[PDB]
DNA sequence: CGGCATACG
DNA sequence: CGTAT
DNA sequence: GCCG
């Protein structure tokens, strides 16, 4: 009944199995912390199932022949359901590494590997790195600076005013060109830790050399707080009341050609791509990415004119982005 | 046991 | 190395 | 950690 694979199931925003899922996503991240990406991929697989259930796990019986849930992710459920509590995630959680390396990994700049050597360095608090900016990066000094409006979430009312002024410097840019939310917000989140814009043009070949235009142009607004090609991360400068507060916007150019690839892409989750990208290549034996679908057999690019064309092109019932929650 | 998504800056 | 979904 |  339930597929094995995220995108061969609608996933929603919210379901009704959060706590359970939670769980399992704090010992997928604090898999990643020590590197091991195959333990991080199960853990937030079988979070990902309990989101596409129709009504709440209950007991431990209505986990058999759920993909993904062996003997290590049906043990935490036991025990959340048993007690209230699995004693491994609540040892993670309070851990000094785990709360360590997330708060370095929260860095804009700061990958696991940064975060991992300056652990083993001793280091453990913000003012540890402050106490030594020689060792930072300009994106991690940026990182730092901000790290504080950076936490606080990204509303969906902020979200229009800074499309409206993309919009103006894309006007300006290139006469024609689009701006299309994309990321989480396009899911239907009604916060986020940052904004997404996928940019376009209808003609073919006009999107060239398009994104400097529109940074120089949002840098000359005094809206670019930091920056540093296609893709842009930004810190941007957002008004508030009396005030402003740094925000985290990426900017995206694509072809119009390739536009239907990039905003599938883009869209998410991060785990239903992976998901999508996997199913194609291992059951479609076709190559997908950001920019196309690429059959290797013909030595072939499959054309795109929508999302739509894309899972029907792998054999895949429709989603809509709010179903693609994995 | 191999595999685990796939890019760009 | 970092970044993105 | 789990699947095929
Ligand atoms: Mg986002
Ligand atoms: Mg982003
Ligand atoms: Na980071």
């Amino acid at each position: 009944w339930m597929p094995a694979y995220a995108c061969q199931r609608p996933t929603p925003l919210t379901h009704h199995n959060t706590g359970l899922s939670e769980a399992l996503e704090i010992l997928a991240e604090a898999a990643g912390f020590e590197g091991s990406e195959g333990r991080l991929l199960t853990f937030c697989r079988a979070a990902s199932v309990l989101k596409a259930l129709p009504s709440p796990v209950t007991t431990l019986s209505q986990l058999q022949g759920l993909p993904h849930f062996g003997e290590h992710s049906s043990r935490v459920v036991q025990e959340l359901l048993e007690h209230g509590v699995c004693e491994e995630v609540e040892r993670v959680r309070r851990s000094e590494r785990y709360q360590t390396m997330k708060l370095f990994t929260q860095i804009f700049g700061v990958g696991v590997k940064t975060a991992d050597r300056w652990y083993r360095e001793g280091l453990r608090t913000l003012d540890d790195l402050r106490e030594q900016p020689q060792k930072l990066t300009q994106q991690q000094k940026a990182g730092l600076q901000h790290h504080q409006d950076l936490s606080t979430p990204v509303l969906r009312s902020d979200v229009d005013a800074l499309q409206q002024v993309v919009e103006e410097a894309v006007g300006q840019a290139l006469p024609g060109a689009t701006v299309t939310l994309t990321g989480g917000f396009r899911r239907g989140k009604l916060q986020g830790h940052d904004v997404d814009f996928l940019i376009t043009h209808p003609k073919e070949g006009q999107e060239a050399g398009l994104l400097p235009r529109v940074m120089c142009r949002l840098q000359d607004q005094g809206l670019i707080l930091y920056h540093q090609f296609e893709r842009s991360f930004c810190i941007f400068r957002l008004p508030q009341p009396g005030s402003w507060k740094a925000v985290r916007v990426d900017l995206v150019v694509a072809p119009v050609s390739q536009f239907p690839f990039a905003l599938l892409g883009w869209t998410g989750s991060k785990l239903f791509q992976r998901e999508l990208r996997r199913f194609s290549r291992k059951e479609k034996g076709l190559w997908l990415n950001s920019h196309g679908l690429f059959d290797p057999e013909q030595k072939t690019f499959f054309q795109a004119a929508s999302e739509e064309d894309i899972f029907r092109h792998l054999g895949l019932e429709y989603l809509p982005p709010e179903q693609r929650n994995a």
